[PDB]
């Protein structure tokens, strides 16, 4: 109904109510999701740095690689256990199942995963790239340091860097979605100051 | 002021005026800048599609004068085909607003007259012309195999910058439509 009148003063408060609702239920949700994933990937970036001390030349001739997988497996698993309790959304407590499912679609099923903490749910960080690394590590043969000829170190590192490339692509699109979310908020502010 | 009454009908009109303004002043500006830069690179493929015939054994010999006549023609065709605005000029303050939005790597603020435009940054085309210079030669050059790889690597690096310059603009434009789409959605039903 277009005849419904509203004061300029009532309109200012309704705008400030909608803006605050958006920043609280959309902007700050997107920012913390980006926040949690960079810090997750930053800790994984610390394991790639420590990977240098876990790979040295080995073998009879010396062309091969001697990767201590137990040290690398230990670091990737501690990274998993660190972020079981650090979800993308929400930042505090839990929310309903459909609220966790609504923000799973908005963020992406690849980046996040809906989990129940008993009663309430969260959108936890999807650790599929890390878990894919661990089982490929688990299949390398032996339960310790493995001598990897350049042909089969070629195959493992190609898949290891791919799961690393996945988390970067995941972080890139999460950063881009937050960039557009801030731009939608910015435009939504200018469109409403247009009324006065 | 604060006590003046407004109808829901008047609010719809003030919002439709802004969505129209955003389409004319933001989306269609992106649509033209993407197209104008796309036409240039598609024309740059000329010096590219002719590179194979301009290379032959000598060592390696390269027709630099032909490789240079075509690049200097590419700058002439887009000397006055700017990225923003599509027509006439704008303010310099208005032009710098879009130079930052599109990045100083693809745009370049120029003073056409009293007004300003954001022209296409032909620095990669300039970069290749200056290294085609340093090669020397009467009009055709014969190069050591070590330069031809050194030169062809840096030349293809300038083409790779224009390729990444284009798709970066293509994704910035597609994200602009994504912002406009969701901007209407939350406004269509707040």
């Amino acid at each position: 109904d277009g005849d419904q009148m509203i004061s300029h003063r009532e309109l200012w408060a309704k705008i400030a109510n909608s803006i605050n609702d958006i920043n609280e239920q959309y902007l700050k949700v997107y920012e913390h999701a980006v926040s949690s994933y960079t810090q997750m990937y930053q800790d994984f970036s610390a394991v790639l740095s420590s990977l240098a001390g876990w790979i040295s030349p080995g073998g009879n001739d010396g062309n091969s690689v001697k990767l201590q997988v137990n040290s690398l497996k230990k670091a990737l698993e501690e990274l998993k256990e660190k972020y079981k309790d650090k979800p993308l959304y929400p930042a505090n407590n839990t929310v309903s199942q459909e609220q966790a499912n609504k923000w799973l679609t908005e963020l992406g099923g690849t980046i996040g995963k809906v989990s129940q903490k008993n009663g309430g749910y969260v959108v936890s960080i999807n650790m599929t790239p890390i878990d894919n690394m661990l089982k490929s590590l688990d299949n390398l043969g032996g339960n310790g340091e493995v001598v990897l000829d350049n042909a089969k170190y070629q195959a493992w590192n190609a898949g290891f860097s791919a799961e690393d490339e996945t988390m970067k692509n995941n972080l890139q699109t999460l950063v881009q979605k937050y960039s557009n979310a801030n731009s939608i908020f910015d435009n939504l502010v200018k469109v409403l100051s247009s009324t006065i």
